[PDB]
């Protein structure tokens, strides 16, 4: 299953952008789509989705009026359009597939290489900046919220190693992607979720973002994130 983007663009401040999003090995109609950004050095920052069947779409607070969001049923793809664009819209504009298994039926999400717009704060959950530790170490990373997201909705935890798109880790507060090791581990009680880290290789250095749905503002939260660093010491 794949995602492509359409190319990176530069644009003048006050245009609008409209970025391309088409998905291939299926339709595309049993799963939504939605929109991240990430301006450069920064954390994630939901956009909007839309569920392509039913056509209808929602968006963050902080771009009502701006952001538009559409489907083409036929043709498998999905576009976001940002009008009045800024210096601070300069960013990585990543595509995510989301839904259902087909056959086992649980939660997957796929995110496309991104495309970067260059151009001419919102509510994130809380994370400690930094963790460490050296090889065959464990490390937990915490992530603090309240009771219109964690407390009330499934947390995921994202793996994003230095010029890659994020990757699902941990899903539905505690369940693992196949190919995720069961050294990772997720847990969530009340208001607060923890990724618990066993076994600490190298390659494991990255930063790592919670993130849920808040029905406060009916839209998708991240973390600020936190750079863990595997001391080769
Ligand atoms: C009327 C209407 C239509 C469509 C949408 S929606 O596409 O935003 N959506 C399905 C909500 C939702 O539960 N998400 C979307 C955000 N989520 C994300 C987004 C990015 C990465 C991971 N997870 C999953 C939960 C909301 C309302």
């Amino acid at each position: 299953v794949q995602l492509v983007e359409s190319e990176a663009e530069v644009k003048k401040p006050g245009s609008s952008v409209k970025v391309s999003c088409k998905a291939s090995g299926g339709t595309f109609s049993s799963y939504a789509i939605s929109w991240v950004r990430q301006a450069p050095g920064q954390g994630l920052e939901w956009m909007g989705g839309t569920i392509p069947i039913f056509g209808t779409a929602d968006y963050a607070q902080e771009f009502q009026g701006r952001v538009t969001i559409t489907t083409d049923e036929s043709t498998s793809t999905a576009y976001m359009e940002l009008s009045g664009l800024r210096s601070e819209d300069t960013a990585v504009y990543y595509c995510v597939l989301l839904g259902t298994t087909m056959v086992t039926g649980h939660y997957f999400d796929y995110w496309g290489q991104g495309t970067l717009v260059t151009v001419s704060s919102n509510f994130m959950l809380t994370q400690p900046p930094s963790a460490s530790g050296t090889p065959g170490q464990s490390v937990t990373i915490s992530c603090s919220g309240s009771g219109s997201n964690i407390g009330n909705n499934k947390v995921n935890w994202y793996q994003q190693l230095p010029g890659t798109a994020p990757k699902l880790l941990i899903y539905s507060n505690n369940q693992r992607p196949s190919g995720v090791p069961d050294r990772f581990s997720g847990s969530k009680s009340g208001t607060s979720a923890s990724l618990a880290i066993s076994g600490l290789q190298s390659e494991d250095e990255a930063d790592y973002y919670c993130a849920a749905w808040d029905d406060g503002l009916s839209g998708y939260v991240f973390g600020t994130g936190t750079k863990l660093t595997v001391l080769a010491a």
